[PDB]
């Protein structure tokens, strides 16, 4: 998964 800011 991705968490945060992209």
């Amino acid at each position: 998964s991705y968490s945060g800011y992209s």
